DNA sequence: TTGACTCTCTTAA
DNA sequence: GAGAGTCA
DNA sequence: TTGACTCTCTTAA
DNA sequence: GAGAGTCA
């Protein structure tokens, strides 16, 4: 809600509730042929999810609190960042999973960045494979690799140069 | 249905027309601090665009030919790939700009790949910076770099470990 | 047969 | 990746 | 007040 | 990144 104290209280109650989510160990590629381990705090697959939480989409949740007798509601991963600017360079800030695990609500696995920065982590070589993200990746992106391109650049005649 | 010969004729007429689009010389990052040059064949900003071409969105065009009284229409960048498989690994193939220049219709700047592969090229370090795409990038992706993350992973209490 | 517009849709963050 | 409404 | 559902929207390929 | 309709 409006006051800094009220926002800190929201963040604290969110952390206490998420802190009781099941902790699931995931072994992940780091890049450079190395492997690491992440501890994700995973929201349940079905109701009940935890105090304040409700599912608004297949992999979308919201956190809800009653303050000043009114309901305030946020996307479930946005709560850690309620005291941060909500835009950067005129682009909306978004919660970005460094563990690439939507059910995870561990704030140590989240950052707050443009949707472009967020998406781009899917292809990052990872913290041991050349990640250049200033807020460093926790793992190699799940889509990193050679790709599966069906056809490359080509011409039939002689009209074009690279 | 169109024969192979008819499809080749479509590709040939498309190439002939695109080959008369203005050719614009662009200096681009290749990765590794190197600069290179790409020559884009850019569709005009406003009508007329060229024989067979019409704009269906701000940066979307289509190519249309009438063969034996039947109107055939394709996305304007898909024509080079009409003799290729249209899906791979259960995903639809998309025209993917290696030059990251939507208006460009140079087929030497296009490849044919899943939408995920296509998107991921935006963040590639480039052919001189560590590109691992099997069909190699022509340039460093426009969104490559450290990013502009507003807030990193953080907690207020001690409920979490990474 | 053709040009120049119109509309909505897909994907996965 | 988001916001908001309908019920109990 | 709290829970468990419903709906549509944003972005840039 | 796509498909399709209307009108002259
Ligand atoms: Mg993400
Ligand atoms: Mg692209
Ligand atoms: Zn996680
Ligand atoms: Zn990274
Ligand atoms: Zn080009
Ligand atoms: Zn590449």
């Amino acid at each position: 809600a409006l006051t800094n104290a009220q926002i800190l209280a929201v963040i604290d109650s969110w952390e206490e509730t998420v802190g009781q989510f099941p902790v699931i160990t995931h072994h992940v590629p780091l890049g450079g042929g190395l492997q690491g381990t992440l501890h994700c705090y995973e929201i349940p697959l079905a109701a009940p999810y935890g105090v304040g939480f409700a599912k608004n989409g297949p992999t979308r949740w919201q956190y809800k609190r009653t303050i000043n007798q009114v309901v305030h509601r946020w996307g479930s991963h946005t709560v850690p960042f309620l005291l941060e600017p909500d835009n950067i360079n005129g682009k909306t800030c978004t919660a970005s999973h460094l563990c690439h695990n939507t059910r995870c609500h561990n704030p140590l696995h989240l950052c707050w960045e443009s949707l472009d920065d967020n998406k781009g982590r899917n292809w990052c070589p990872g913290p041991n494979g050349g990640c250049v993200h200033a807020v460093v990746c926790l793992r190699q992106g799940p889509l990193y690799g050679p790709g599966a391109t069906v056809a490359g650049p080509q011409q039939r005649g002689s009209h074009f140069v690279v």
